[PDB]
């Protein structure tokens, strides 16, 4: 339903655009497009927070754990991005380009189970 799922959307959203722009770009303009999506991730962790008093109280841990693993994600996302940033050998570019993709992805994955788990806790509601 709509407030979570805008929000998931557009971390999705963020996903997508930040792995466009990672190819063609250089290192300097790597922060910058892990910010926006780590910006997106604030708004979609506080938009859940204020869905959380509402669902049953049974569902909440589940719920902390799916936000949890998010932050865990960006984490991983950063931690590959540093070494994006350091490493302009194209060798190393390339590969760790790569690793900041499928990181980023991840965290678009997570963002969908966060809300199959809202959607879970919603139904719990009958």
């Amino acid at each position: 339903n709509d407030k979570v799922y805008e929000n998931v959307t557009g971390l999705v959203k963020a996903v997508i655009e930040m792995s466009s722009k990672i190819q063609p770009a250089p290192p300097e303009e790597y922060v910058p497009m892990v910010k926006e999506v780590g910006l997106a991730l604030r708004t979609l962790l506080a938009t859940v927070d204020e869905t959380i008093p509402a669902l049953p109280a049974s569902t909440h841990r589940e719920i902390e754990m799916a936000q949890k693993l998010l932050n865990s994600d960006l984490g991983e996302l950063i931690s590959k991005m540093k070494l994006a940033q350091q490493y302009v050998m194209t060798s190393l570019q390339q590969e760790y380009k790569k690793q900041m993709l499928t990181a980023a992805h991840a965290l678009a994955v997570d963002a969908k189970n966060l809300l199959d788990v809202i959607d879970q806790a919603r139904l719990k509601m009958l």
